[PDB]
This record gives structure tokens, sequence and C-alpha cells, in this order.
């Protein structure tokens, strides 16, 4: 029998988009989806609803919290330092969430972050499903019970080693472990420290789920299932679905002028601003390769326009071979275009998948975020599908020569490391796109959800 599932993702494009890709996959199999979204954001989401008779949006009013910009709904509307306030706002939707569950009565609700939800759902006879679209390797490394019990004894040297029983080995740099140690105790909404929230979600939910497949994410999902004693499901890799909006002709025309495989595409998401020094090193590094490039970047900290912040003489040198641009673009459609030979990525979970299923060579430039960093290590050192840009051990900064080097290595047909990551990327692409991989992931997924509501 078909299920009725409610979706309550975090207020961010990086969560709304994959939750919507998955809803389309579930509705194709006959399940009804009640999709809770911020009110104004719904306009941007309609293009992705491929089953409007089965997927219904229910808007939420993102309540004012002191310090939150007027009308702000998602992390694309506020600086990264204001994320905790937006979380306080999402906590404050509790009243409209209880009303929606009462009227719609789903059997399951997929959610992020809101650890007060399982109490509500069990009182209504609803099952709570904490559904992550980030890497289970990340949750495993930072939020398994062994880390939580040290409480305030957890320090930078502690986070250079995996927790007890962690299934794989990789090395973090000193500045990365320092990031993890300080950010985990920062309050993220309603006075709750970041890792304590999440741990509460993992502890109190009925079941846990992750984007991913057994062949990549399995070892981490197994570890989490033994640690928390409840089912940890895999949805399959959530392959991007086709939008009902074709590629903007301005970009199609401009991309179409380059020879196949020659363009470097660089994008670091929609949540972060580089510092001006690193903004310059990145762009000068791209220029040094001599390849055409398209860089999708916010203006650096302190600056409001790209043109203000460009290195001196930059526009006059690169001419028509390079564009630096600030707006939201159709990244999935760009990564599909045959001009793109190389993808310089911040290693966000969605961008990782979008790169893996395409032909571009991957250059990994993770920004300061636990999932980004761990994605980059796995991609660079375990799957070996891309080349990571060298950063200073203690300061976390790169040179333009390190950017130039990484792109040159993967674009050089005769370079053996470039050839090796190409071959490894093809192997991973062939697995993710295998005719029965996602379908049999979802087969198991839906069976296990059926068990959950039984
Ligand atoms: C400022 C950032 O704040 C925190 O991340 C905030 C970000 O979490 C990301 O999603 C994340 C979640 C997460 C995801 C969904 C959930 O339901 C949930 O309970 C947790 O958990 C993490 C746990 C970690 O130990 C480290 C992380 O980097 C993340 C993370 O990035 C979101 O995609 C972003 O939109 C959000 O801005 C972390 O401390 C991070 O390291 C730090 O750089
Ligand atoms: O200009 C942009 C910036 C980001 N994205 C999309 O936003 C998501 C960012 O997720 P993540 O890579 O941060 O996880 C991805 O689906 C990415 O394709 C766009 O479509 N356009």
């Amino acid at each position: 029998s078909s299920l009725h599932i409610a979706m309550f993702p975090w207020f961010a494009m990086g969560h709304l988009i994959p939750y919507l890709h998955l809803s389309n996959k579930l509705a194709k199999r006959g399940h009804k989806i009640s999709f809770f979204t911020p009110k104004k954001t719904q306009t941007k989401l309609e293009q992705f609803n491929l089953y409007p008779n089965l997927i219904t949006f229910y808007p939420l009013n993102v309540p004012h919290v002191d310090g939150l910009p007027f009308g702000a709904e998602t992390t694309s509307d506020v600086a990264i330092s204001l994320g905790p306030i937006l979380m306080t706002a999402m906590d404050q939707t509790q009243n409209q969430i209880e009303l929606l569950l009462t009227q719609l009565k789903p059997q399951i609700i997929f959610f992020d972050f809101v650890f007060w939800l399982p109490k509500i759902t069990q009182r209504l006879g609803i099952k709570s499903f904490l559904y992550f679209i980030i890497n289970p390797a990340t949750i495993s490394y930072t939020t398994s019970p062994p880390r939580m019990f040290e409480a305030e004894n957890l320090t930078e040297v502690d986070l250079m080693k995996p927790p007890k029983g962690y299934p794989t080995s990789f090395n973090l740099q000193s500045h990365e472990a320092k990031h993890l140690a300080s950010t985990r105790k920062i309050e993220f909404g309603s006075g709750i420290p970041f890792s304590v929230r999440s741990y509460n979600c993992l502890s109190l939910t009925d079941a846990i789920g992750f984007k991913g497949c057994r062949e990549i994410e399995g070892p981490y999902v197994d570890y989490l299932q033994e640690q928390f004693g409840k089912p940890v499901l895999l949805s399959g890799p959530v392959l991007p679905e086709q939008s009902k909006t074709a590629l903007d002709e301005k970009w199609g025309s401009w991309l179409g002028g380059f020879k196949d495989g020659s363009l470097v595409y660089c994008a670091l998401g929609s949540e972060l601003k580089l510092k001006q020094d690193q903004f310059h090193e990145l762009l000068l590094g791209l220029e040094l390769t001599g390849f055409p490039f398209l860089a999708i970047l916010k203006p650096p900290v302190g600056f409001e326009t790209i043109e203000d912040a460009l290195p001196e003489g930059f526009k006059e040198r690169v001419k028509e071979k390079g564009i630096v641009h600030s707006g939201w673009i159709q990244q999935q459609l760009i990564l599909e275009h045959p001009s793109v030979g190389c993808f310089v990525t911040h290693c966000g979970a969605g961008s990782i998948t979008e790169g893996l299923v395409n032909n571009c060579q991957m250059v990994l430039l993770p920004q300061l975020n636990g999932d980004y960093i761990i994605n980059a290590r796995i991609m660079g050192r375990h799957l070996k599908v891309g080349v990571e840009v060298k950063k200073g051990e203690e300061d976390g900064l790169f040179t333009k020569e390190s950017v130039y080097e990484a792109v040159k290595i993967v674009m050089d047909d005769e370079n053996e490391i470039g050839r090796e990551v190409r071959s490894n990327h093809t192997k991973v692409r062939n697995l993710l796109l295998r005719h029965d991989l996602e379908s049999s992931c979802l087969d198991t997924f839906c069976e296990k959800l059926q068990e959950l509501v039984s």
C-alpha cells in the first residue's frame, strides 16, 4: 500500500533540492508527499515538482527572531554567522507544524534538526524519520556516542582521531580539527550547542536515513546503526531529476562557443563568501591555467560587487575567456554541458553528487565545514576521484599556484594522476548510474519504511 509522507527539511537550498529529488522518486512509486516549505521559497521550488497530483506544498511562515533579517527564509538569505538565528526561527514553526500534522495525518515525517518533533509525532501516532542529505561519515565522526560523553573534554587533538570503532581511516589537518572543535559547541538555535542538537535528533527519533548507497556509505550506516540501536536506512544516491526549466540561453550560447571539454567550472555553493585574499588567489590561479573558466562566486567579505573586488587588470586580461559571476545559476545544467572539462568544487554533498554523475574532472577545494572537509578526504583519498588543492596546515589558506597545479594535473591528458582520477571517477559514475542501483536502493528503502509504520 502507498504511504503518506510529510517532508520537513532544513531551510536551505542544499536540503530543499535533494528532498524534492527524492519526493519525485517516491511519488513515481505511488506515495503521497506533503512538502513543508517556507512561503516565499515555494515559487523557486515549483519547477522541480514532477508529480503535482501527488506532491503538495504546504507553506510555512518563518517567524521573526531578533537579529534575523526581515523576510529571510533560507540560508541563501542570511550570512553564515546568522544560521543559528534562522534555526531558532525553524524551532518556532512548532505551532504551525503541529497544526499541519493534525490536519494532514501522515504516517511518517522526514525531518532535519528539530529534535522536539519526535515527542509530537508519537503522541499523534506518526513515525519520525531523521533524514540526512549529508555524508554519514560526517555524523559518524563528530556525533557518535563516544564523542558526546566526553562532553566538554573534547578538544582539537581529540578530533584529529576518529571515534572508537570508526570504520575507516583518514587524516585531518590541524586547522580542520580546530574548526570542528570550536564550531561543535557554538549554539545553533534556541541556545542548543550544534553537536548536542543532532545528537538529540539521533537519540529521540524512531529511525534514521541518509542519502547514499551500500557500496559507498554502507560502512558508516552500519556503525551508526550499531551505535544508536535503531534502523539507519539508505535512500539511494538521490540522482538529480530533470527540471522543467531549460538552461538559460545566455549561458547556453556562451558555453556553446568553447571546444568540448575545455572549460573550468568553479562554484562554492550559496552559503559562503571568500576572504578577498583567497578570492584573488583562486581567480589568479584559474587565469594561470590558460583555460576558459566560469566562476560562480559571491563577492568577498566586505565587498558588494564582483567588479570592485577583481584583481587589478584581471578583466582586461582574461577578456572573453573567463567570467566571474554572482547570481544563482542552473548548476546541474551547466555540469551537463560538453564544454565543461573540470569542476572546482567546495565539496558540498549536493555538488559532489552532481559532479560524480557527470564527465568533468573534479578539483576539490573544500571550504570550512565538517561535511565539506570529510567529503573531500573521502573523494580524494578513498574513492580517489579528484585532486585536492593544497592548504596550509595551520592557516587553512591556498596559493594561486596550488589552484593552478590542481587544475593543470587533471586537464593534462598525459598526466598519470589526471588519468587515474578520470578512471576512478568513471568507475564511480558507472556504479551510481547502473541500471538497477538506485531502483534497488529505493526498493529496500520503501520496504523498510513499510516495516516502520507497521
Ligand atoms: C558554520 C557551520 O555550522 C555547522 O553547520 C551548519 C550547516 O549544517 C549543514 O549540515 C550539517 C549537519 C546536519 C544536517 C542536517 C541535519 O538534520 C542535522 O541534524 C545536521 O551536521 C553536521 C554535523 C557536523 O559534525 C559537521 C557538519 O559540518 C555538519 C553539517 O554541515 C547544512 O547543510 C548547512 O545548511 C548548515 O549551514 C557546523 O558546525 C559547521 O562545521 C560549521 O562550519
Ligand atoms: O548558483 C548555484 C549554487 C548552487 N546550486 C545548487 O545548490 C545546491 C547546493 O548544495 P551543496 O552543494 O551545498 O550541498 C546544489 O544542488 C547546487 O547544484 C545551484 O543550482 N546554483
